[PDB]
């Protein structure tokens, strides 16, 4: 399948070169998979989600996304126009308030929630969790991400936006999950992207168009935007049967575009997420 005039990041993940604008992908499109977006919520009524998104949990007075961040990330996972895996099921877990903040205790509870809640959902092709969040190093936060992964969920986490080594941030620094840095449309490391040996992969993260609250759209930047590209890619590849939740990060690294990014610090992987789809 071909989506013309796609957001640059979608075109990038199906291309061996920057500078194109058509996204190519297998029509299975993540059908039968599920992606949890652990964030500020999801505006599930947005036409772009086509009834495939729902809120399943909140720790606050509402499950609605009063911020936009979670809706944007969910759109990059799975919206019809802005999403990688256009037929996946999206489940929102609101661990962040409408200012975008959350206590680590709530974030940990949300991860353990997903590890159990997947047993209440129909995801025959597999389960992914996208975590566009983080703060300073916490062994308890890392352990929660490790449990979620161990339970059979492909966990993708943002590297962080500090232009620093991600070893000092959580859950970015957890070795067993997929830690995602950000790149721009010219294949440069995004100016804010964290780096370091704990990164597994880069995805598009600068000037990413996606859904927003109020039935709208906007372009924003962050490792928060790169993470759902990888989460949606994992769901798409799991639906194709090419990998599993336990092996998808490694598979994405195996099949990535290699050595194509600029300003990658010595010791950080030079790997850009790629779907290897041959039309």
């Amino acid at each position: 399948a071909a989506q013309t005039n796609a957001p640059w990041g979608l075109a990038r993940i199906s291309s061996t070169s920057p500078g194109t604008s058509t996204y190519y992908y297998d029509e299975s499109a993540g059908q039968g998979s599920c992606v949890y977006v652990i964030d500020t919520g999801i505006e599930a009524s947005h036409p772009e989600f086509e009834g495939r998104a729902q809120m399943v949990k909140t720790y606050y007075y509402s499950s609605r996304d009063g911020n936009g961040h979670g809706t944007h990330c969910a759109g990059t996972v799975g919206s019809r126009t802005y999403g990688v895996a256009k037929k996946t099921q999206l489940f929102g877990v609101k661990v962040l308030d409408d200012n975008g903040s959350g206590q680590y205790s709530t974030i940990i509870a949300g991860m353990d929630f997903v590890a159990s809640d997947k047993n209440n959902r129909n995801c025959p092709k597999g389960v992914v969790a996208s975590l566009s969040l983080g703060g300073g190093y916490s062994s308890s936060v890392n352990s929660a991400a490790a449990r979620l992964q161990s339970s059979g969920v492909m966990v993708a986490v943002a590297a962080g936006n500090n232009n620093a080594d991600a070893r000092n941030y959580s859950p970015a620094s957890e070795p067993s999950v997929c830690t995602v840095g950000a790149s721009d449309r010219y294949d440069r490391r995004s100016s804010f992207s964290n780096y370091g040996s704990v990164l597994d992969i880069f995805g598009p993260g600068t000037d990413i168009l996606s859904t927003w609250i109020g039935g709208s759209t906007r372009s924003i930047s962050g490792t928060s935007m790169a993470t759902p590209h990888v989460a949606g890619l994992a769901a798409y590849l799991m639906t194709l049967g090419k990998t599993t939740a336990a092996s998808a990060c490694r598979y994405i690294a195996d099949t990535a575009n290699k050595g194509d990014l600029s300003n990658i610090p010595f010791g950080t992987v030079n790997l850009l997420a790629y779907n290897n789809y041959q039309a």
